[PDB]
Protein backbone atom coordinates (compact mmCIF):
# COMPACT_ATOMS: atom_id res chain seq x y z
CA UNK A 1 0.00 0.00 0.00
CA UNK A 2 1.76 3.13 -1.19
CA UNK A 3 1.01 6.77 -0.65
CA UNK A 4 -1.79 6.03 1.82
CA UNK A 5 -4.08 8.86 2.74
CA UNK A 6 -7.38 10.59 2.08
CA UNK A 7 -9.00 9.60 -1.23
CA UNK A 8 -12.33 11.39 -0.90
CA UNK A 9 -14.20 13.58 1.56
CA UNK A 10 -17.69 14.90 2.03
CA UNK A 11 -19.21 17.16 4.68
CA UNK A 12 -22.56 17.76 6.24
CA UNK A 13 -23.74 20.56 8.53
CA UNK A 14 -27.30 21.48 9.49
CA UNK A 15 -28.82 24.20 7.23
CA UNK A 16 -30.33 25.89 10.31
CA UNK A 17 -28.06 28.65 11.67
CA UNK A 18 -27.90 31.86 13.66
CA UNK A 19 -25.81 34.89 12.76
CA UNK A 20 -23.26 35.85 15.45
CA UNK A 21 -23.91 39.58 15.02
CA UNK A 22 -27.63 39.03 15.82
CA UNK A 23 -26.72 36.76 18.76
CA UNK A 24 -24.42 39.50 20.16
CA UNK A 25 -27.39 41.91 20.04
CA UNK A 26 -29.80 39.32 21.53
CA UNK A 27 -27.33 38.73 24.37
CA UNK A 28 -26.23 41.76 26.37
CA UNK A 29 -22.95 41.86 24.37
CA UNK A 30 -20.86 44.76 23.05
CA UNK A 31 -20.62 44.78 19.23
CA UNK A 32 -18.03 42.40 17.79
CA UNK A 33 -17.63 40.39 20.99
CA UNK A 34 -18.44 37.29 18.92
CA UNK A 35 -17.56 38.30 15.36
CA UNK A 36 -14.18 39.81 16.31
CA UNK A 37 -13.41 38.54 19.82
CA UNK A 38 -14.24 34.95 18.80
CA UNK A 39 -13.72 35.62 15.12
CA UNK A 40 -17.00 33.76 14.38
CA UNK A 41 -19.63 34.80 11.82
CA UNK A 42 -22.39 32.18 11.88
CA UNK A 43 -23.42 29.14 14.04
CA UNK A 44 -25.02 25.99 12.51
CA UNK A 45 -27.10 23.93 14.90
CA UNK A 46 -29.15 20.73 14.92
CA UNK A 47 -32.82 21.17 15.37
CA UNK A 48 -34.82 18.37 16.96
CA UNK A 49 -34.78 16.59 13.58
CA UNK A 50 -30.94 16.24 13.39
CA UNK A 51 -28.25 14.53 15.46
CA UNK A 52 -24.80 12.96 15.09
CA UNK A 53 -26.29 9.74 13.65
CA UNK A 54 -28.41 11.52 11.05
CA UNK A 55 -25.58 13.89 10.04
CA UNK A 56 -23.23 10.88 9.67
CA UNK A 57 -25.82 9.20 7.45
CA UNK A 58 -25.92 12.28 5.14
CA UNK A 59 -22.12 12.65 4.89
CA UNK A 60 -21.42 8.90 4.29
CA UNK A 61 -24.26 8.31 1.86
CA UNK A 62 -23.27 11.49 -0.02
CA UNK A 63 -19.65 10.35 -0.13
CA UNK A 64 -20.52 6.80 -1.27
CA UNK A 65 -22.89 8.15 -3.83
CA UNK A 66 -20.96 11.06 -5.43
CA UNK A 67 -17.61 9.28 -5.60
CA UNK A 68 -19.35 6.11 -6.83
CA UNK A 69 -18.00 3.86 -4.11
CA UNK A 70 -19.30 0.33 -3.80
CA UNK A 71 -20.27 -0.10 -0.09
CA UNK A 72 -19.02 -3.73 -0.37
CA UNK A 73 -15.57 -2.17 -0.87
CA UNK A 74 -15.35 -0.78 2.67
CA UNK A 75 -13.15 -2.97 4.89
CA UNK A 76 -12.93 -0.70 7.94
CA UNK A 77 -15.37 1.91 9.32
CA UNK A 78 -14.39 4.02 12.32
CA UNK A 79 -16.06 6.96 14.12
CA UNK A 80 -14.67 9.86 16.09
CA UNK A 81 -17.09 11.76 18.30
CA UNK A 82 -17.34 13.16 21.75
CA UNK A 83 -21.13 13.19 21.56
CA UNK A 84 -22.29 10.32 23.81
CA UNK A 85 -25.46 8.49 22.66
CA UNK A 86 -25.00 5.25 24.57
CA UNK A 87 -22.47 4.24 27.22
CA UNK A 88 -22.01 0.78 25.65
CA UNK A 89 -23.25 0.78 21.99
CA UNK A 90 -20.97 2.69 19.56
CA UNK A 91 -21.98 5.20 16.92
CA UNK A 92 -20.05 2.85 14.52
CA UNK A 93 -22.75 0.14 15.01
CA UNK A 94 -25.52 2.57 13.98
CA UNK A 95 -23.66 3.38 10.73
CA UNK A 96 -23.44 -0.33 9.92
CA UNK A 97 -27.09 -0.18 8.68
CA UNK A 98 -25.65 1.68 5.67
CA UNK A 99 -23.58 -1.50 4.81
CA UNK A 100 -25.92 -4.33 5.91
CA UNK A 101 -28.08 -3.71 2.79
CA UNK A 102 -25.05 -4.69 0.66
CA UNK A 103 -24.31 -7.72 2.89
CA UNK A 104 -21.05 -6.09 3.95
CA UNK A 105 -20.82 -6.99 7.62
CA UNK A 106 -17.16 -8.08 7.62
CA UNK A 107 -15.95 -4.59 8.56
CA UNK A 108 -13.35 -3.59 11.17
CA UNK A 109 -13.44 -0.54 13.50
CA UNK A 110 -15.32 0.97 16.44
CA UNK A 111 -15.50 4.44 18.08
CA UNK A 112 -12.41 6.41 19.11
CA UNK A 113 -12.69 8.88 21.96
CA UNK A 114 -10.86 11.66 23.59
CA UNK A 115 -12.64 15.01 23.37
CA UNK A 116 -12.00 16.78 20.03
CA UNK A 117 -9.18 14.31 19.11
CA UNK A 118 -11.34 11.19 18.45
CA UNK A 119 -11.66 11.87 14.70
CA UNK A 120 -7.88 12.13 14.30
CA UNK A 121 -7.31 8.93 16.33
CA UNK A 122 -9.70 7.11 14.00
CA UNK A 123 -8.08 8.58 10.88
CA UNK A 124 -4.65 7.45 11.94
CA UNK A 125 -5.89 3.96 12.92
CA UNK A 126 -7.41 3.63 9.48
CA UNK A 127 -4.29 4.77 7.67
CA UNK A 128 -2.28 2.30 9.80
CA UNK A 129 -4.85 -0.44 8.94
CA UNK A 130 -4.31 0.12 5.16
CA UNK A 131 -0.51 -0.14 5.68
CA UNK A 132 -0.80 -3.23 7.91
CA UNK A 133 -0.41 -6.96 7.21
CA UNK A 134 -4.14 -7.36 7.92
CA UNK A 135 -5.24 -5.06 5.08
CA UNK A 136 -7.62 -6.82 2.71
CA UNK A 137 -7.30 -4.34 -0.16
CA UNK A 138 -10.55 -2.45 0.61
CA UNK A 139 -11.19 1.21 1.55
CA UNK A 140 -11.16 2.61 5.07
CA UNK A 141 -13.94 5.05 5.98
CA UNK A 142 -13.59 7.55 8.78
CA UNK A 143 -16.46 9.59 10.22
CA UNK A 144 -16.02 12.62 12.47
CA UNK A 145 -19.40 13.79 13.86
CA UNK A 146 -20.36 16.13 16.67
CA UNK A 147 -23.11 18.44 17.85
CA UNK A 148 -23.30 20.54 20.99
CA UNK A 149 -24.64 24.01 21.64
CA UNK A 150 -25.05 24.90 25.36
CA UNK A 151 -28.62 26.23 25.75
CA UNK A 152 -27.49 28.92 28.22
CA UNK A 153 -24.33 30.50 29.67
CA UNK A 154 -21.19 32.14 28.14
CA UNK A 155 -20.28 29.10 26.05
CA UNK A 156 -23.47 29.20 23.89
CA UNK A 157 -21.88 31.28 21.07
CA UNK A 158 -19.10 28.67 20.70
CA UNK A 159 -21.44 25.84 19.56
CA UNK A 160 -21.78 24.08 16.19
CA UNK A 161 -22.48 20.78 14.41
CA UNK A 162 -21.18 18.75 11.50
CA UNK A 163 -20.23 15.34 10.17
CA UNK A 164 -17.30 14.70 7.82
CA UNK A 165 -16.67 11.38 6.00
CA UNK A 166 -13.21 10.48 4.64
CA UNK A 167 -12.34 7.54 2.40
CA UNK A 168 -8.85 6.16 3.07
CA UNK A 169 -6.70 4.15 0.68
CA UNK A 170 -3.39 3.86 -1.24
CA UNK A 171 -2.40 6.15 -4.12
CA UNK A 172 -4.13 9.18 -2.59
CA UNK A 173 -4.16 12.88 -3.53
CA UNK A 174 -3.70 13.63 0.16
CA UNK A 175 -0.74 11.61 1.45
CA UNK A 176 0.39 11.18 5.02
CA UNK A 177 4.05 12.06 5.47
CA UNK A 178 4.19 9.22 7.91
CA UNK A 179 7.20 10.09 10.04
CA UNK A 180 6.65 13.83 10.10
CA UNK A 181 4.57 14.22 13.28
CA UNK A 182 4.63 14.76 16.93
CA UNK A 183 2.14 13.99 19.68
CA UNK A 184 1.59 15.19 23.24
CA UNK A 185 -0.62 13.45 25.74
CA UNK A 186 -1.00 14.02 29.45
CA UNK A 187 -3.29 13.63 32.43
CA UNK A 188 -4.96 17.01 32.99
CA UNK A 189 -8.26 18.32 34.24
CA UNK A 190 -8.49 21.32 31.89
CA UNK A 191 -11.87 20.49 30.37
CA UNK A 192 -13.84 17.31 31.02
CA UNK A 193 -17.41 15.99 31.38
CA UNK A 194 -17.55 14.09 34.74
CA UNK A 195 -21.30 14.41 35.40
CA UNK A 196 -22.85 11.67 33.27
CA UNK A 197 -26.33 13.20 33.55
CA UNK A 198 -25.54 16.62 31.91
CA UNK A 199 -23.77 18.26 28.93
CA UNK A 200 -22.11 20.88 31.20
CA UNK A 201 -18.34 20.43 31.56
CA UNK A 202 -15.95 21.22 34.36
CA UNK A 203 -13.62 23.87 32.96
CA UNK A 204 -10.40 25.18 34.47
CA UNK A 205 -9.73 28.21 32.21
CA UNK A 206 -6.36 28.80 33.85
CA UNK A 207 -5.15 25.22 33.26
CA UNK A 208 -6.74 24.92 29.84
CA UNK A 209 -4.71 27.72 28.18
CA UNK A 210 -1.52 26.43 29.81
CA UNK A 211 -2.47 22.87 28.62
CA UNK A 212 -3.31 23.73 25.03
CA UNK A 213 -0.21 25.85 24.41
CA UNK A 214 1.97 23.25 26.15
CA UNK A 215 0.53 20.57 23.78
CA UNK A 216 0.90 22.76 20.69
CA UNK A 217 4.55 23.72 21.53
CA UNK A 218 5.33 20.13 22.34
CA UNK A 219 3.77 18.62 19.20
CA UNK A 220 5.57 21.25 17.07
CA UNK A 221 8.94 20.53 18.79
CA UNK A 222 8.53 16.76 18.21
CA UNK A 223 7.55 17.28 14.57
CA UNK A 224 10.48 19.68 14.04
CA UNK A 225 12.86 17.08 15.54
CA UNK A 226 11.51 14.44 13.19
CA UNK A 227 11.90 16.89 10.27
CA UNK A 228 15.54 17.58 11.18
CA UNK A 229 16.24 13.81 11.09
CA UNK A 230 14.26 13.33 7.87
CA UNK A 231 15.45 16.25 5.79
CA UNK A 232 18.64 17.29 7.65
CA UNK A 233 17.52 20.89 8.20
CA UNK A 234 15.67 22.75 10.93
CA UNK A 235 11.90 23.15 10.33
CA UNK A 236 10.19 26.51 10.31
CA UNK A 237 6.85 27.93 9.26
CA UNK A 238 8.46 28.38 5.78
CA UNK A 239 8.65 24.58 5.30
CA UNK A 240 4.90 24.13 4.98
CA UNK A 241 2.51 25.74 2.58
CA UNK A 242 -0.50 25.59 4.88
CA UNK A 243 -1.11 25.13 8.57
CA UNK A 244 -4.52 23.73 9.60
CA UNK A 245 -5.74 23.66 13.16
CA UNK A 246 -8.47 22.34 15.38
CA UNK A 247 -10.79 25.32 15.11
CA UNK A 248 -13.32 25.58 17.96
CA UNK A 249 -13.43 29.34 17.39
CA UNK A 250 -11.35 31.44 15.02
CA UNK A 251 -9.48 33.53 17.59
CA UNK A 252 -7.83 30.31 18.90
CA UNK A 253 -6.71 29.56 15.36
CA UNK A 254 -5.04 33.01 15.13
CA UNK A 255 -3.33 32.48 18.50
CA UNK A 256 -2.22 28.92 17.59
CA UNK A 257 -0.47 29.97 14.37
CA UNK A 258 1.08 32.96 16.15
CA UNK A 259 2.39 30.65 18.86
CA UNK A 260 4.27 28.75 16.14
CA UNK A 261 6.11 31.99 15.18
CA UNK A 262 7.14 32.47 18.81
CA UNK A 263 8.46 28.90 18.75
CA UNK A 264 10.43 29.72 15.58
CA UNK A 265 11.81 32.82 17.40
CA UNK A 266 12.95 30.61 20.27
CA UNK A 267 14.70 28.27 17.83
CA UNK A 268 16.22 31.17 15.87
CA UNK A 269 14.54 29.70 12.81
CA UNK A 270 14.85 31.25 9.37
CA UNK A 271 11.19 32.31 9.22
CA UNK A 272 12.13 34.99 11.73
CA UNK A 273 13.47 38.12 10.09
CA UNK A 274 15.43 41.10 11.37
CA UNK A 275 12.40 43.13 12.45
CA UNK A 276 10.59 40.10 13.89
CA UNK A 277 13.66 39.29 16.03
CA UNK A 278 13.62 42.86 17.36
CA UNK A 279 9.88 42.55 18.06
CA UNK A 280 10.37 39.38 20.11
CA UNK A 281 13.60 40.31 21.92
CA UNK A 282 11.83 42.08 24.81
CA UNK A 283 10.30 38.62 25.60
CA UNK A 284 13.48 36.52 25.43
CA UNK A 285 13.80 36.57 29.27
CA UNK A 286 10.35 34.97 29.82
CA UNK A 287 10.30 31.40 31.18
CA UNK A 288 8.12 28.85 29.33
CA UNK A 289 5.66 29.04 32.24
CA UNK A 290 5.61 32.85 31.87
CA UNK A 291 5.29 32.59 28.05
CA UNK A 292 1.84 30.92 28.29
CA UNK A 293 0.17 33.76 30.24
CA UNK A 294 1.76 36.85 28.63
CA UNK A 295 -0.79 38.96 26.76
CA UNK A 296 2.02 41.18 25.46
CA UNK A 297 3.77 38.13 23.96
CA UNK A 298 0.44 37.13 22.34
CA UNK A 299 0.07 40.47 20.60
CA UNK A 300 3.62 40.66 19.31
CA UNK A 301 3.42 37.02 18.08
CA UNK A 302 0.15 38.04 16.36
CA UNK A 303 1.79 41.11 14.68
CA UNK A 304 4.69 38.95 13.43
CA UNK A 305 2.48 36.09 12.17
CA UNK A 306 0.01 38.46 10.42
CA UNK A 307 1.34 38.19 6.85
CA UNK A 308 2.11 34.48 7.05
CA UNK A 309 -1.43 33.91 8.47
CA UNK A 310 -3.19 35.28 5.38
CA UNK A 311 -1.07 33.03 3.12
CA UNK A 312 -0.88 29.84 5.23
CA UNK A 313 -3.95 29.82 7.48
CA UNK A 314 -6.76 32.09 6.28
CA UNK A 315 -8.00 29.72 3.50
CA UNK A 316 -8.61 27.06 6.24
CA UNK A 317 -11.18 29.19 8.03
CA UNK A 318 -14.24 29.37 5.76
CA UNK A 319 -16.33 26.52 7.19
CA UNK A 320 -15.37 26.88 10.87
CA UNK A 321 -16.23 30.66 10.83
CA UNK A 322 -19.61 30.01 9.09
CA UNK A 323 -20.62 26.89 11.09
CA UNK A 324 -18.95 27.11 14.48
CA UNK A 325 -17.35 24.49 16.67
CA UNK A 326 -17.46 21.07 15.06
CA UNK A 327 -15.43 19.38 17.80
CA UNK A 328 -13.88 16.19 16.28
CA UNK A 329 -14.74 17.35 12.72
CA UNK A 330 -13.38 20.88 13.31
CA UNK A 331 -9.84 20.30 11.99
CA UNK A 332 -11.23 18.30 9.01
CA UNK A 333 -13.68 21.09 8.16
CA UNK A 334 -10.76 23.56 8.23
CA UNK A 335 -8.95 21.15 5.88
CA UNK A 336 -12.07 20.90 3.71
CA UNK A 337 -12.12 24.73 3.62
CA UNK A 338 -8.52 24.65 2.36
CA UNK A 339 -9.34 22.21 -0.48
CA UNK A 340 -12.43 24.27 -1.40
CA UNK A 341 -10.41 27.50 -1.58
CA UNK A 342 -7.07 26.28 -2.96
CA UNK A 343 -7.65 22.95 -4.78
CA UNK A 344 -6.16 24.11 -8.11
CA UNK A 345 -2.89 25.11 -6.42
CA UNK A 346 -2.54 22.39 -3.74
CA UNK A 347 -0.78 19.76 -5.85
CA UNK A 348 2.83 19.48 -4.65
CA UNK A 349 2.16 21.37 -1.39
CA UNK A 350 2.80 20.49 2.26
CA UNK A 351 -0.08 20.84 4.68
CA UNK A 352 0.54 20.62 8.45
CA UNK A 353 -2.43 19.59 10.62
CA UNK A 354 -2.84 20.13 14.36
CA UNK A 355 -5.42 18.16 16.30
CA UNK A 356 -6.27 18.75 19.95
CA UNK A 357 -8.62 17.22 22.48
CA UNK A 358 -8.82 18.33 26.11
CA UNK A 359 -7.61 15.99 28.88
CA UNK A 360 -5.28 16.07 26.87
CA UNK A 361 -4.38 14.37 23.57
CA UNK A 362 -2.76 16.13 20.67
CA UNK A 363 -0.98 15.42 17.42
CA UNK A 364 0.59 17.58 14.77
CA UNK A 365 1.02 15.61 11.52
CA UNK A 366 2.05 16.50 7.99
CA UNK A 367 0.42 15.81 4.59
CA UNK A 368 1.71 16.12 1.04
CA UNK A 369 -0.87 16.89 -1.57
CA UNK A 370 -0.54 15.42 -5.08
CA UNK A 371 -2.02 15.59 -8.56
CA UNK A 372 -4.17 12.52 -9.14
CA UNK A 373 -6.91 11.53 -11.55
CA UNK A 374 -10.58 11.93 -10.69
CA UNK A 375 -12.62 10.81 -8.82
CA UNK A 376 -9.81 10.90 -6.20
CA UNK A 377 -8.35 14.31 -7.11
CA UNK A 378 -8.21 17.57 -5.18
CA UNK A 379 -10.40 19.29 -7.81
CA UNK A 380 -13.05 16.63 -7.80
CA UNK A 381 -13.05 16.58 -3.97
CA UNK A 382 -13.74 20.37 -4.00
CA UNK A 383 -16.49 19.90 -6.56
CA UNK A 384 -18.20 17.01 -4.74
CA UNK A 385 -18.15 18.77 -1.33
CA UNK A 386 -19.93 21.84 -2.88
CA UNK A 387 -19.12 23.93 0.19
CA UNK A 388 -20.20 27.09 -1.71
CA UNK A 389 -23.60 25.55 -2.49
CA UNK A 390 -24.15 24.24 1.07
CA UNK A 391 -23.39 27.68 2.47
CA UNK A 392 -25.80 29.39 0.05
CA UNK A 393 -28.59 26.90 0.98
CA UNK A 394 -28.69 27.75 4.72
CA UNK A 395 -31.74 29.01 6.67
CA UNK A 396 -31.27 31.65 9.30
CA UNK A 397 -33.06 31.57 12.68
CA UNK A 398 -33.64 34.69 14.75
CA UNK A 399 -31.69 34.42 18.01
CA UNK A 400 -35.08 33.94 19.68
CA UNK A 401 -36.07 30.88 17.71
CA UNK A 402 -32.49 29.61 18.10
CA UNK A 403 -32.65 29.87 21.96
CA UNK A 404 -36.06 28.04 21.98
CA UNK A 405 -34.55 25.30 19.81
CA UNK A 406 -31.62 24.92 22.26
CA UNK A 407 -34.05 24.59 25.19
CA UNK A 408 -35.87 21.91 23.20
CA UNK A 409 -32.56 20.09 22.55
CA UNK A 410 -31.76 20.35 26.26
CA UNK A 411 -35.11 18.58 26.96
CA UNK A 412 -34.51 15.76 24.46
CA UNK A 413 -30.92 15.07 25.78
CA UNK A 414 -30.72 11.52 27.18
CA UNK A 415 -34.53 11.29 27.02
CA UNK A 416 -36.79 8.48 25.77
CA UNK A 417 -40.32 8.05 24.41
CA UNK A 418 -40.99 11.09 22.22
CA UNK A 419 -41.79 11.92 18.62
CA UNK A 420 -40.05 14.89 17.05
CA UNK A 421 -42.12 17.73 15.57
CA UNK A 422 -41.51 18.20 11.81
CA UNK A 423 -43.80 21.20 11.37
CA UNK A 424 -41.80 24.20 10.06
CA UNK A 425 -38.41 22.40 10.09
CA UNK A 426 -38.52 19.52 7.60
CA UNK A 427 -39.16 22.14 4.89
CA UNK A 428 -35.69 23.58 5.68
CA UNK A 429 -33.76 20.30 5.22
CA UNK A 430 -32.43 19.52 1.76
CA UNK A 431 -33.98 16.62 -0.24
CA UNK A 432 -32.58 13.23 0.84
CA UNK A 433 -31.56 14.42 4.34
CA UNK A 434 -31.90 11.93 7.21
CA UNK A 435 -33.82 13.11 10.29
CA UNK A 436 -34.97 11.88 13.70
CA UNK A 437 -38.59 10.70 13.77
CA UNK A 438 -38.90 9.36 17.34
CA UNK A 439 -37.09 7.80 20.27
CA UNK A 440 -39.23 4.90 21.65
CA UNK A 441 -39.69 3.76 25.28
CA UNK A 442 -36.48 1.63 25.19
CA UNK A 443 -34.38 4.62 23.88
CA UNK A 444 -34.29 3.19 20.36
CA UNK A 445 -33.96 5.87 17.63
CA UNK A 446 -35.82 5.85 14.27
CA UNK A 447 -34.84 7.85 11.18
CA UNK A 448 -36.47 8.88 7.99
CA UNK A 449 -35.26 10.50 4.83
CA UNK A 450 -36.06 13.64 2.83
Amino acid sequence: AKNVGILAMDIYFPPTCVQQEALEAHDGASKGKYTIGLGQDCLAFCTELEDVISMSFNAVTSLLEKYKIDPKQIGRLEVGSETVIDKSKSIKTFLMQLFEKCGNTDVEGVDSTNACYGGTAALLNCVNWVESNSWDGRYGLVICTDSAVYAEGPARPTGGAAAIAMLIGPDAPIVFESKLRGSHMAHVYDFYKPNLASEYPVVDGKLSQTCYLMALDSCYKHLCNKFEKLEGKEFSINDADYFVFHSPYNKLVQKSFARLLYNDFLRNASSIDEAAKEKFTPYSSLSLDESYQSRDLEKVSQQLAKTYYDAKVQPTTLVPKQVGNMYTASLYAAFASLVHNKHSDLAGKRVVMFSYGSGSTATMFSLRLCENQSPFSLSNIASVMDVGGKLKARHEYAPEKFVETMKLMEHRYGAKEFVTSKEGILDLLAPGTYYLKEVDSLYRRFYGKK
